[PDB]
């Protein structure tokens, strides 16, 4: 593609005062014709990145420069403070009228909703050597993050729902492969591949070379979302083929939280209600909590307030210094984002999708100043809040119940020392429990009698703590719709007639009601996968039989003729499927 001279002419220019790039070509002939293929390769590949990064690699530097010196100083706001629209979610076990109201009325807006799901992470810091989505929500059905949100999506926002989701070159291929396998058919999904940007070695921001010789590169961040975004096509832009559709929404969820398929309705609800452009999804923190704070920041006492997400380590930070008169008082927010299509549009257009950038280098001393490992400059997607000026703008915050937010992010060593300090576990373990226990705080809510023990059944990381899955819930998008109360309702008509035992396990497939039931063991009802069909109902139904039960993974652990994988170990149990009824037709 290049030229022979534009590659002489940007080789040339990164040699200038200021971008000092000469440690590049160390060596190298006098010109492009003399220089051998691999050298022509590495000034190509600093060349196209013009048409990744604005400026090209010229700016990037330049960019490095800015925060470096930005990132040496003291972060500080001339001021802080709670954030004036801030609403309290009504409980997720409690089916109040206004619970009612606000499910059903953010279930419409379900149909008018663009979904974007943020996906360009491996779950290797977990123990997990393939892609975040491909871990299963649960071990009862294995159901995948990915199939999970896609089918809800699809669900509550029919076949053709709009659709994001964001990859990088870890997850892209795999992403690809696991939607072919799952054969999900999402006529109207867009993946999008953030691509990488290069490193810096040092201070200065030479540009770090990797083992072979080429140009390193490490992830931008997930601010790249807004970006991809603007510049998606479907020869039209995509944003405005959803305007021309008439969708009206646009949320942003994280890879592992399950729990965005409660909030999102309450969340698009209470922004109509109370006319929000951008709605931060929150839930009360504590101090001790790698979660960020939604609040309301003014950078220079001449500024206008913005509100925004404000980073744990930095609100530590900021704090210390200027001091000027059981959760924080700010909110905590757990990244799932909610806008109003139009106005985000608007910003999109405005800013060509870029937002604010930082970088966060790792050093090998505090003192020596050189890096641990190669530096490189990020983005993150909540950021683009910044955009949003209060005078043109309403940007708040919802309040959920701390219960609601499930990520599955720390390997099980990580959440055995958490769990010392008295913090969350935020693990596979835990990711898993909270789900099943999810489903029984809903399905009790609309009157089904469960009763149960809160003694955990199964105790991971070297028996640092418990957990327990029983009894085990799980009805698909087909039998329970969007998962709104008055959904689930439509599946147990008449609950005081089901008595599901705490030690028993029902899985539901399909179109199907349930009217009545006593179940001790496993049991398996599959309904019509079409949503449109008559419904498998049962009545009077008794099963009996020696269902399932869970066992930790044994310290002792090595061996051929081994089943365990990656899946079990990093949650540390594993389920015994021993007995299953099914009933059919
Ligand atoms: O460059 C990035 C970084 C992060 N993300 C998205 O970050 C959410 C939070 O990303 P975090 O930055 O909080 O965690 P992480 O990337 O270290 O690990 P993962 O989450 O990727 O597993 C997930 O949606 C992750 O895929 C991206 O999509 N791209």
């Amino acid at each position: 593609n290049p030229s022979n001279s534009n590659l002489q002419a940007l080789r040339e220019e990164l040699c200038t005062p200021g971008l000092d790039q000469g440690h590049l070509f160390e060596g190298w002939p006098e010109t492009v014709d003399e220089c051998n293929e691999r050298q022509i390769a590495l000034l190509t590949d600093l060349y196209m990145f013009s048409n990744m990064y604005p400026g090209g690699v010229a700016q990037y530097i330049r960019n490095g420069h800015e925060l470096l010196a930005r990132e040496s100083e003291e972060v500080d706001f001339a001021a802080l403070e709670m954030p004036p629209l801030i609403f309290e979610a009504p409980s997720l076990h409690r089916r109040t009228a206004e619970r009612t109201a606000l499910e059903n009325a953010g279930t419409a807006m379900l149909c008018k909703t663009v979904f974007v799901l943020v996906a360009g992470g491996l779950g290797e810091r977990l123990g997990y050597s393939s892609i975040k989505v491909s871990l299963p929500v649960e071990t009862a059905t294995n159901t995948t993050y990915l199939a999970y949100y896609l089918r809800w999506a699809q669900r509550v926002g029919g076949k053709e729902v709009p659709f994001v989701i964001m990859t990088s070159d870890d997850t892209h291929d795999r992403t690809l492969q696991l939607l072919r396998e799952l054969q999900l058919e999402v006529p109207n999904l867009h993946v999008l591949k953030q691509g990488q940007v290069f490193c810096f070695a040092d201070s200065a921001a030479h540009l770090a070379l990797d083992e072979t010789g080429k140009l390193l590169r490490k992830p931008h961040g997930h601010g790249d979302v807004h970006s991809l975004i603007y510049n998606a096509t479907v020869a039209q832009p995509l944003v405005n083929d959803w305007l021309a559709a008439g969708y009206e929404s646009i949320v942003f969820i994280q890879d592992t939280n399950a729990g965005a398929t409660i909030t999102i309705p309450i969340s698009l609800a209470l922004s109509a209600e109370h006319s929000l452009d951008m709605n931060f999804t929150c839930i009360p923190r504590v101090p001790k909590e790698p979660i960020g704070l939604l609040c309301r920041t003014k950078k220079n006492s001449g500024d206008p307030w913005l509100v925004a997400n404000v980073e744990y380590n930095v609100f530590a930070e900021v704090s210390r210094a200027l001091n000027k008169d059981g959760f924080s008082p700010f909110p905590g927010s757990v990244n799932t984002l909610v806008f109003k299509l139009s106005s985000y549009v608007d910003r999109l257009r405005e800013s060509h999708g870029i937002v604010p950038e930082f970088i966060n280098p790792k050093y090998s001393d505090e003192t020596r100043r050189s890096f641990k490992k190669p530096a490189r400059i990020e983005s993150l997607m909540q950021d683009i809040a910044l955009l949003f000026s209060e005078d043109d703008y309403r940007v708040g915050g919802t309040v959920f119940e701390r219960f609601s937010y499930q990520p599955v992010k720390n390997s099980l060593e990580e959440a055995a020392g958490l769990v010392a300090q008295g913090n969350g576990a935020y693990c596979a373990a835990t990711g898993e429990a909270a789900f099943y226990e999810l489903q029984r705080r809903r399905l009790k809510a609309i009157g089904l009698p469960l009763f149960y023990s809160s003694q955990p059944e199964v105790t991971v990381a070297k028996d640092a703590f418990g957990v327990r899955l029983f009894p085990i819930i799980v009805l698909d998008t087909v039998c329970a719709s969007s998962g709104s109360l008055d959904d689930l309702a439509r599946v147990f008509p008449t609950p005081e007639k089901v008595h599901i035992d705490q030690h028993s396990t029902l899985i539901v497939e399909g179109r199907v009601i349930i009217e009545s039931l006593e179940l001790y063991g496993a049991l398996t009802i599959r309904g019509p996968t079409d949503s449109m069909a008559l419904p498998h109902v049962v009545r009077n139904a008794v099963v009996r039989n020696a269902g399932w039960s869970v066992h930790a993974i044994l310290s002792l652990c090595a061996g051929r003729d081994s089943r365990l994988s990656e899946v079990d170990r990093i949650r540390g149990f594993v389920l015994k499927k021993t007995a299953m009824a099914v009933m059919d037709c």
